[PDB]
This record gives C-alpha cells, structure tokens and sequence, in this order.
C-alpha cells in the first residue's frame, strides 16, 4: 500500500540543456568544408542539410518550403489552414523541381481526410503534431495512418521520455520528434509546469530509438547555431527551427520596424491569436533576417566549424563519438563575448 | 557529540524553478481529468485552490467568489471578532458556501474561534509565523478538545518534525510555508526557511503516514507552480498574490501610471500591523486582474493541461505517481520564452 | 612520486550566506525573552552581537560609544595619528566606562600605537591585516601577548582552520573572520583569494572551539538574516561595514543627490583611504542616510531574535551548537526575497 | 559500443568566476615575491604576461613595450610577410629584446617562417582555432626538423590528448584556450570549448609530465584571473582585451559617449578577415593610457595573491595553490555588492 518506490523517486532525475554543455575538442584530420552533413530520415526521405523548417503559420508555408528544399532541407506546411488550401501549398512545392515537403496534421476528427488530400499532393511526409505526442489519441492515429498508407514518412511528437518513444514507434512512426517545453515562444512549462530539458530530452529519446534504429528530431529551444551541433552531437538526426527562421524573407508575413528596424510576427500555435482556451505560448517578433539562404549559410557554418573541432566527418560519427562537458553559468558567461561593446552585428551573433 | 555540528550544511531543498514535472503515457484529455479534493469529510472542494487568509485577499466578497468557484476562502482575521463572525455568516447564508476563517494564538483565541463556530465557520485556520511551536501545539490541543469534530488547520510548517507535532496536537489539515510568499521577508531578515517544493514534500512525506492532507501555501507565481505543488504531495495551494488583484479581494483600485493596481500587503508588514515592530513582509501593488472566475479559469486550466501531460486523471494520481527533473538556471531561462520580443500578454503570462 | 597538492586543487567547496536558509525547529520560546548577550573574553563581554568595523567612514568616538551603550563594540580605525587614536578611545571610555577597540596593523611603531592607546585603557586592540595568516602578524601577536598578558587581542584577518590554530597558538584570543566578502572589498577580483564566508565562518570555528576560542564574522552581511546565518555558523559576533556606515553617528557627513541622502563608504584598501604606483584592494562609494544607529540595531536584533524563535534557541550558544541548515540554488534565493509584486513602500528592515 | 554512449555527459569544468584561491600560510612579503618565468632557455621573462597575436592589440609598439615591461608581445600576421620580418626586426633593434610573432598553417607558412627567423625572433606562435588538426600537427613537425632550436608556441588547445600531440609534434609551448576570449564566440556559434580554468588545469596535467609549459590563453577580464590562470598551471598568461585599451596598441582612439575608446575585434571577426562564418565580433574597450599602468596594477595584484597564499615564486604556486568554488552567490559576494560605487578604481572598473 505505502510501498510505493515512486514517491522517494520524484526528485532524483536530472535534466541539461544547451546553455549548461559545451563540446569537447577532439583529434581532426578533416577540414569545416570537407565534411559531410548528409542525413538519413528513411527509406524515401533524406536531407543534405539537418534543417527542418517549423509546421508554423509564422515560420513554413509553400514559399519557405520551397526555399528550405532548395537548400537541402525540408519544410513542414502548417495546419491552421484549410484541408483544400493545405494541399494546394503541398503541390506547389512538388511541381517546382522535384523538392521535397513535409506538412503537418493534428490528431482530430478529420485527420484522416486532411492526409488523404495531403497523399493525394505527393507529400513525402505528414507530422502527426500534437501537444502531448505520449498519449492514446496519437499512439491511436500513428497506427490508423500506418495501416492505410504503409509506406508513407510518419513523423510523429512531440515526446519527452524513451518510453514515449518507444511507444510512438510501435505505434508506426518512422521519425520521432522530440520536446516538451523548450520553444523560443511557448510558456507550457510554464502555465503547465510540464517538461524535459531539451537536451536531456534528445539524449534521453534517441537512446530508445537509436535501439529500433529510428530518428529522432530535436524541434525548439536552438537559439545559436552552436545549440544544433549540440543536438546533433546529442543523439537527433535533426534539428526542427522556429524562431531562426521566422523573420527570414521566404515565411509568411510582412516586414514592419519595431525600435528602427524590420522585424516579422513570430508566435507560438498554441497562444491565443493563432487558436482564432489557456494558451501555451505567446505573440511576438523576431528581426527580420533577410533571404533563407544567409541564415542556412550561417547555420551550416557553425556545423561544419563545430565537427571540424569534434574531428567528425559526417553526422554519425559526431552522434556516436562526441563529448560534453558541463559548465555553471559563470560557464555559460565566460562562453558568450563579455566585458566589450560590441559595435558591429555578426551575421552569426545578433 | 559532535552530530549537529556535523550536519549544520548537509541538506538540500528546491524551490518551484528548480524542477519540471516529467510527461508520462495518457489515456486521459485535459477536459476529462478530476481536480476534485477532499480535505476531509465535510470540507471537500471542487478545485484545490483556497484565498490566502490576508486583509488584501479575503473578506467575504472573496469567500462567496471563491466557494462558488468550487474553491474556499480563508476570511482574515484584522477586524473584530463579531465582524469575522458575520463575514462568516454572510457566506453561510449565501447559498451554503463553504468558508474558512483565520485565527491566531492569542489570549481572546477561544472567544473569537466560539464565535465563528456560532456562524457556522466550516474550517478556522490557526495562522502563525511559526507553527512548530509550543503555543501552536498547546492552543491546537485545546481547540480539538473543545470542538471535537470541527475542522482545524494549523500551520505555518516547513519540516516533518513540524507536521508530525500539529498532527499529534489534533489539526486535520497541515499548512506548509516558511518564507516563499511573495511580499515576505522572513528569510531575508531572520535567515530562516525551507524552499517551498522541498517543504511541501517533507511535509507530505509526513503527513502521508497519517492519512492527513496539506497545503501548500504562498511561492506560486504561475499556474504551472501549483501543478509542481501538487504534485510534490501537497493536496491543495493556498494563493495571495495570484488572487490579489481581483475584483471581489479587499480594497478598491488604485491608479497609478495610468493603470489600475491594487494594493497587496504581506500581514507581517508594518502597514497590516498597526491595525517598535521589525516587519517580515512588505507593502505592495498588484496590477488589477477583473472578476474571479477569469483568474481561477487560467488557473484550473493549466492544472488540467499539466495532469493530461502527465497523465493523471485525478490529483490521487498526479501526488503518487508523478515524477519531477531537477534543471539548472540555463533549464528555467530555456523553460521562459526568451529571444523573442513579446508583443502582447498572455492571459497566463504577465 | 606523489602529485597530493596537485590533485586537491578543486576538490573543496564553499558557501555564503545566499547560498543557504536556517531550518525552523521546535521552539518554546519567543523572540523577546531571548538572550542575545555573548562572552568573547574573561574582560569582554557584550550584550548584542555586533560590532562596527575600524573604517575611516564607519568608527570614530561617537559610533563606538553610541555602540556600546547598546551592548556591542566599536573598533576605532587607524587612519590617524596615534595620538589622535588615543585621544579617540579616551572619549569613549571617559563617556561613562564604555567599551572600545581600537584598530593596529603590523608595524614598526604598532607597539608604539599599541603603548598608547592601553594607556589610554583600550578594552581591545584589533591586530588588523589584510592576510592575517603570515609570519608578520604572528610575531607581532606573540610580542604583544608577551608584553600585554591580559589584554584583549583580536587578530585577522583569516579564512582557514589552519590559519586560526596559528593566529590562536601565537596568542590571540579572538580570531577574525573574513576575506574578501565585504561590500567595498575587490581583494577576490583583484587578487583572486578568498573563501565564502559561511563556509569560512564555519571552518575558522571548527578550529577555534577546540580551544574555546571565539570568532568574529566579519563582512558580507547585507541584511539582518545574514547576521543569523553568520552566528549559526559558529561565530560569537559579527563585524559590519557597510550596514553601519549610513548611520547618524558614523564619522563623514550626509551628502544630497536625487532628494535622498547617502554618506560615503570606502574600503580601507581603497585609493582614498591611503591618500590620507598603488594597487588597491577595495572601492569608494555611497550608502543611504538611515539615521540614528539605534534604528538600525533595533532592527538587527529584532531580526536575529525572530531568526532564533525559529530555530528553538533560548541562548547564542544554542544557536551555534543546534541550528541547522539548507543549501538552497539561484531559484531558492530568488523565491526567498520579495518577488514578483511592485514594492511600494521601504521596510524599516528591507531596501 | 555504448561506453561513448555513455560518456557524452560525464565530464565537468570550470572557469574562473566558479573559484577562489584559498590562502595559505606567508611568510614572504608581496614586494619579494618573484614573478619571473622561464619558457626555454632561450625565452626568459620577468613578469608572466604575453600580448595576444591580434591585429588591434600588438604591433611593433606594443611588442617594444611589453618587453620592457619584462613581457612579451606576438606580432599579429594580418600584414605582407616583410610587414611582419620588418615589425619583428624593429623589436630587436630596441635594445636586443624579446619579440614573436603569430603564423598560421598555411601554404606560404613557411615562407613567412624563414624570414621571421632572418629578423631573429625569439619564438613563433603556430596560432589556429583547432590546435589539435592534422594540419597543425603536419606543420609543426615539419618547422621543429628545420629550426630545431626555434621556439615553437603552438595552439589553441583545451584538452590533455591535444597537448600531448602538440608536445610530440616538436612544439616546446602550448597555449591553451577554444572559446573563453572577451571577443570570442566559438563556443556560440560552434559549440566546442572546455572552461578555461578546467582546459588550463588539464593541459598543465599533461605537459609537465614532459617538462612543458603552457600559457593560459584568453577570457582573464580582471588580474585575480590571472593568478588563478598560473594557480591552474599556466606559467604565463596571455591577454587580449586587458592590453587593447593602452597607447601602445595599434590604431587610435575613437570618442563615444563623452569617453576615450580603442577598436578591439576577434581575429575571426568578419572585419579582421576582410561567404565567411565568424567565429568572433568586432567592439571597443575604454581607453587607459600608458602601458606601464596597466601592467602595474596586473604584476601588483599578482604579487598580492601569490602573497596571499604564501607563495614566494611562481613554481610554488603551479605547485602548491589550493582553491574553493563557489555559485553565483558567492562570485556576487566576491564583486563589490550593496554600495553604490563613485570612484572608478585602477583595477576595478
Ligand atoms: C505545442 C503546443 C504545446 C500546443 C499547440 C497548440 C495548442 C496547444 C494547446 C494550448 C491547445 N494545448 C494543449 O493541447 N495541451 C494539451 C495538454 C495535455 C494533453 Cl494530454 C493534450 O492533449 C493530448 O491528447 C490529445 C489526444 O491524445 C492530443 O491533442 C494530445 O495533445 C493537450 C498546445
Ligand atoms: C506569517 C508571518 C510570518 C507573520 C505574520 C504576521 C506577523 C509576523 C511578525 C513580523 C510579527 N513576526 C512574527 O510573529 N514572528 C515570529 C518569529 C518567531 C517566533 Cl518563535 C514567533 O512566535 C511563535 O511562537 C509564538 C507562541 O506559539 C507564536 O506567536 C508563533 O508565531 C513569531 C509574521
Ligand atoms: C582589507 C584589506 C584587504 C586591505 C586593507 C588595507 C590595505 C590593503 C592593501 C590594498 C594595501 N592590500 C594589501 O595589503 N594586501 C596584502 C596582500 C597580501 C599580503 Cl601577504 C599582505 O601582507 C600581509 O603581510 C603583512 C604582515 O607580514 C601584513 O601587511 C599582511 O596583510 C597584504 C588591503
Ligand atoms: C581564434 C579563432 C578561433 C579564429 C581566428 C581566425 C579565424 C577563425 C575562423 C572564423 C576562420 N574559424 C576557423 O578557422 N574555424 C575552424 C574550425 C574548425 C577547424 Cl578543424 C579549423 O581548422 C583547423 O584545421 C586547419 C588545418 O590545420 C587549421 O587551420 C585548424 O584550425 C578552423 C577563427
Ligand atoms: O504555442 C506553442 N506552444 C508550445 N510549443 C510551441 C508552440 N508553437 C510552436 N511550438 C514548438 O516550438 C518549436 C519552435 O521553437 P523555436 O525554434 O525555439 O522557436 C516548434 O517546432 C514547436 O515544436
Ligand atoms: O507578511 C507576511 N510575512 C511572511 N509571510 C506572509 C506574510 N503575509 C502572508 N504571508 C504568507 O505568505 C503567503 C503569500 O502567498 P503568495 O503571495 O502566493 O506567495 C501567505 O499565504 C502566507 O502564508
Ligand atoms: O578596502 C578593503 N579591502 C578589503 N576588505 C576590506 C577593506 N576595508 C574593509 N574591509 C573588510 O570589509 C569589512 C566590512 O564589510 P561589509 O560589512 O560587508 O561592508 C571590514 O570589517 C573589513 O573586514
Ligand atoms: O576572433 C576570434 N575568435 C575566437 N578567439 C579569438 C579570436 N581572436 C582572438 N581570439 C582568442 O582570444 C584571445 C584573447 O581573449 P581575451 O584576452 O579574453 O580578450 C586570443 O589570445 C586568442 O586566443
Ligand atoms: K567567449
Ligand atoms: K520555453
Ligand atoms: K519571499
Ligand atoms: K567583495
């Protein structure tokens, strides 16, 4: 009755996120420009680039999709849209050179009729995108998309823990995509108390699915370009971005100054202008960035730089091999530039 | 021996920021789950929130919101005893609601707690700075042997020592908190306190041997704290701040810079006091928030959506089952939105 | 081949008071019956635990009378000439048999200073150094005790158990405890040495109990909770700075900028207090006007008597002896303070 | 093999602000303490403070000026080939002192060796951001096989195996430092680095198993840092933004804000280089006069804290300097706190 190992069990796990690691530098023989940063969804779906562009009505419609597959990444189609419009953004993409698409699906009544018209635009992949990827509804909808379309990219979230994983998988789900809590615009740990630092979450997952030999997304919370080679080094195969992405040229949405200069509305799907209900994000604004191809270079950049410190010549062997070491905020201080004024923005530092 | 010496600096506690509360597998939507508590057999609520016991929080207008909410208000006890016991029957007389009234220990403490108990008070709280004290002990004693059925809470405790002692001394309901509140100073000026999530479980841990509920009182600044309270073992929050604001709390609107404030006060401040001292709280304003119901909607939201993701179906389940991750300081600022500009307030997040 | 210093270098660690909460426990005594009087020697005995430190812009003649007519101590600072230092301790002790300390370094002439200021009958000479842990200090303890076998010796400052054997088996019977935590102190930025001051308070009276030696907790308290902390951790009394600094009876006058008054506070290392090619150890700066110092000690005891009704602790001794902690992250600290409510009006004990 | 599975998270480091040094017994005053340092016999100094290879910290003036202060200044390597042989010669003739200079791994290194060796400088920095490369490896041992009584500084490194390979190339100095720079971003923007007082204390391990000294390179904001830096096990220091802001350093003064102050930038910033990918940023630092006051109150902090912990010469400090760490609350407690600062200090700002 009072055995119960789970109340002396509440407070052991401990959790780390970006801020609290940094990679240790290892023996290379490769150089930035040479390495390889290929990656491997599934049988259908692979990236030359680990970039995946948020399912966001700020951040991914058909001209940031197209944008992203043009340079090597994907781009997930948001939802708050109509099933009819939703596959008419899908096809734009495919007819515009054979680029790849994602788009992405809610677990509802008429989620099965949304994917037949997403199937029906060729799309290589749906995102089964809930709230709480670790929940019967999901679990119960991967396998109903599983049993109708055998071969079809199913990538399913958002989960925090391997035994979400693990179930996600069984369910059917090819790709796992991972966090609870970390996005640049969400308050779920907040108003929820709910969540997994995010990079003890990858670490945590891609431990489970590297077991089934299954991928694992790591989606919000990438702030640096060296929080990606983070991810990546902790186990994703790649990494999902919301807010680098938000005020780049190609998401929807218009420029408008804010403080002097350009910036472009970025806003969590779960806060309340988005939902036209207790929101789980909020309403903001990003800078404004300019073309995709300018962050992409920059982000690509830091990867390249980070494996050649690691001596990593392709993603996997930076999964398998690379180190961390934690740091305390003074860490963290002494990592970012400290004690100058900086007087010139850097492409790569805001 | 040299035991206490040896173990002056050995323990260590966590507060609501230190931890997440891990996801877990669920069957249950947040719309289904039960936020129903029992305090004991005739003082069982329909949302665990109880109005702090404070001149700024709870009069009657307070009580009579907050028990038709399915919550219970504690009437304050800085007026006179005759004007508590009408507060006291205006609730009664008010549809049945429940209510609460505070009491302290003094030397007119039976005249006062007789007369709520002519008004038909449904729990008196016996409301001190610190509960494990003789005092406490001895009145708590002499209150369960004049009224053997009437419901006592006594408190304030931060250790098991604590709970075990009032327990014995004959209170049904155990209040934890020493120094969290958010006008308090206790561990500023006097050096003394437990972080809050870690007494709540002390506590807990306690009074979970003797079938006794608690409460955790003060500290709670969003929804997803009370979350973290209750599930730390506590079997209800107790809210000051969170309440203060609203339209039926104590006290007309302040203006100040144009907006609506009210004033908020902790009951150890010199100003509570008066109707030389060293204080242990401070006078405050708190922005003004509208009717109840608003506040307790965002409130009991995000309980709900906090038990879905951890898959409780009642509060039994969220107190044994879930599981917290401890985070550093970089794991809170990733759990904040942050690196965006925030455009508009949430009505969850100020 | 044996690598001992090598391997320890990071292996301690260190606490301040932010870093910690005294845990509440059973308590039949109120605040106002508790007794806060305390013995640091046969001849030195003081009925509130504080004492104003020997700065130029906190213990003149007035601070340390006004002191001890409330039961502490003031320490007459050695910025003038020994002359005028002895014609300092002279007031107060004319000024109706007060007690008085008065500030010496490690000298040629400190036996000089040291001969005239126990004629003017000094209750205690504070043998003030920035390292008390060196073979200066030492030698001028074992002089002193030799040549003053009765007299009150404070020496400092230090930070270690070791360093409180040595101070203590050369003569001293009271030990100074602090390096680097006062509020105008660089000595840690500039120097990089120091230790926390709970875990040092602690550490040094580990040592000195063995002996039956106090010690003074000197520097780093901000507010009253801090004093608590302090003699929780094993120390007799506390020395404050910067919390007696704003009072009416410190030496400097009150300056007006904003509406609000402030009076200058400087470390003793500072560039200004040498004046009167360096590489100081301190800063100069300003804190607020509080007016008379016995607001400021009504409210320091008034928070160290809350502080051990919580703790059950009749007397200091129990407090030392019994009180118990709980280490506590940013986040404790943070929930400690007032938080996330505009405050509106300043508490007597809180700014 | 999960054993790299496993591993990815064991380890932990520090940084400066995570630590104090704990004092010890002195019975040596901080006048007389000693602050000399022997890299190789070749390469002698009387205070442990380096100039950083930057194009806005040393040039020629600086150089002359560290090395009569008794320190040493590398010449940066943004300039032509007979620019730098020229600087490093200009060095020499005031007075026969100490200079080096900064190379890269490149194609014409050489090249550029050959001719810094004709001006007679005293020790080549073989400066990358990834000291533990191939490349650096290769490039080093081919300059030990035709200099062999070269003065060989080779980094940047963070880590033990990195140090041995470099030492086992031929380099006889190791300089240690990815990411602490007060203009760096590397750990941002790459996600590599190790804490630099834990990546000085590492490589420090291992060199002196060889008899090798390494120079703590970069992220010292204050003087205490310093003495932390050769606590670890540095045996000397180098320093970019504490040296930027002095009249010796290349360029002039730009006004802003009422106040005097100099350019300094990463040698990775896109300014210094000129799609790139940078891995520093451009800014300013106050303006502070003179070299020889600032290297003042740097040498008399570090005598104050080698007396502190009683250490008569810097050998017993590598050798003996115990510290203590503390949390954010007690690197507050080790800042000024509570008092509202008038006076702008020599050391403190
Ligand atoms: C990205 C975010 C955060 C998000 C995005 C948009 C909207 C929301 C809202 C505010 C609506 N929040 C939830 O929806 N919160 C929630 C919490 C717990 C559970 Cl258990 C839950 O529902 C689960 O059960 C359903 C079937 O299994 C499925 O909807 C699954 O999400 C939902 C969140
Ligand atoms: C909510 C708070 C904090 C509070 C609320 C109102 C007033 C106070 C003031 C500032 C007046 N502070 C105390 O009252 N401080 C205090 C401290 C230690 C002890 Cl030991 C103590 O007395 C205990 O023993 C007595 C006999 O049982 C009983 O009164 C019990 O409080 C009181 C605090
Ligand atoms: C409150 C402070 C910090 C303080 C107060 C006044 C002046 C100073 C200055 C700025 C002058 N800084 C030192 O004085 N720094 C220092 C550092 C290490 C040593 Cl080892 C040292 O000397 C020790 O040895 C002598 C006896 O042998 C004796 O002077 C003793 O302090 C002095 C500091
Ligand atoms: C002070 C800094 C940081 C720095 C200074 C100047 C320029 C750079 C730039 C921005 C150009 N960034 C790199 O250069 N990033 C980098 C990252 C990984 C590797 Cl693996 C790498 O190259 C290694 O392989 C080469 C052959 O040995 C050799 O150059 C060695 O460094 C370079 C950084
Ligand atoms: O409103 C929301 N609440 C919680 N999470 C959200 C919300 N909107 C987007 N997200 C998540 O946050 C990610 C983006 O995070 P970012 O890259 O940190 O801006 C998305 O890919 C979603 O997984
Ligand atoms: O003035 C006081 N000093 C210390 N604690 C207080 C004082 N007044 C109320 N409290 C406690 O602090 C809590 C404040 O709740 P909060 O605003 O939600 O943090 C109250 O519910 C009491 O338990
Ligand atoms: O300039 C100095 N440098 C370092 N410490 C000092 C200096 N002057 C005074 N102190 C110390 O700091 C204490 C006061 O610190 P406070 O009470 O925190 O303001 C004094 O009693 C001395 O121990
Ligand atoms: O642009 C760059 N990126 C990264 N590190 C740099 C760059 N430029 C200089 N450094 C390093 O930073 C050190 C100076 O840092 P500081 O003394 O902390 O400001 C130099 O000695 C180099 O090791
Ligand atoms: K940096
Ligand atoms: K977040
Ligand atoms: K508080
Ligand atoms: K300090």
């Amino acid at each position: 009755f009072q055995s119960n190992a789970m109340w002396e069990s509440k407070f052991v796990k401990e959790g780390l996120t970006f801020d609290d690691v940094l990679l240790v530098p290892a023996k290379s023989d490769v150089l930035p420009r040479e390495v390889s940063v290929k990656t491997v969804l599934s049988e259908s779906l692979q990236l030359n680039i680990p970039l995946i562009s948020a399912g966001m009505d700020t951040v991914t419609e058909a001209d940031m999709a197209i944008a992203m597959a043009r340079q090597g990444g994907l781009g997930i189609i948001h939802k708050n849209m109509s099933i009819e419009q939703q596959a008419e953004q899908v096809d734009k993409v495919k007819r515009s050179g054979g680029l790849l698409v994602g788009a992405a699906v809610g677990v509802t009544a008429d989620a099965m009729t949304r994917i037949d018209a997403l199937v029906k635009a060729s799309v290589d992949a749906i995102v089964l995108d809930t709230a709480h990827g670790h929940s019967q509804g999901v679990i119960d909808k991967v396998k109903e998309v599983r049993a109708k379309y055998p071969s079809l990219n199913i990538i399913a979230g958002n989960v925090a823990t391997a035994e979400a994983t693990k179930a996600l998988i069984e369910a059917g789900a090819n790709v796992v995509k991972v966090g609870i809590g970390p996005g640049s615009i969400c308050t779920t740990r907040v108003v929820a108390g709910v969540g997994v630092p995010q990079l003890t979450a990858v670490y945590d997952c891609a431990t489970e699915a590297r077991k089934h030999g299954i991928p694992v997304i790591a989606d919000g919370g990438i702030k640096y370009s060296g929080d990606m080679v983070k991810a990546l080094a902790a186990g994703a195969h790649v990494v999902m971005l919301g807010s680098m992405f938000a005020g780049v040229a190609e998401s929807p949405g218009e420029t408008e100054i804010y403080q002097g200069r350009q910036f472009k509305v970025y806003r969590g799907m779960g806060s309340v202008g988005a939902m036209e209900l207790v929101p789980e994000g909020i309403e903001g604004r990003v800078p404004y960035k300019g073309p995709l191809a300018d962050t992409v270079h920059q982000l690509v950049g830091g990867l390249r730089a980070g494996m050649g410190y690691c001596g990593a010549q392709d993603l996997e062997f930076l999964r398998e091999n690379a180190q961390f070491i934690r740091m305390s905020g003074a860490g963290l201080l002494e990592s970012h530039p400290h004690h100058v004024q900086i007087t010139k923005e850097a492409p790569n530092y805001s």
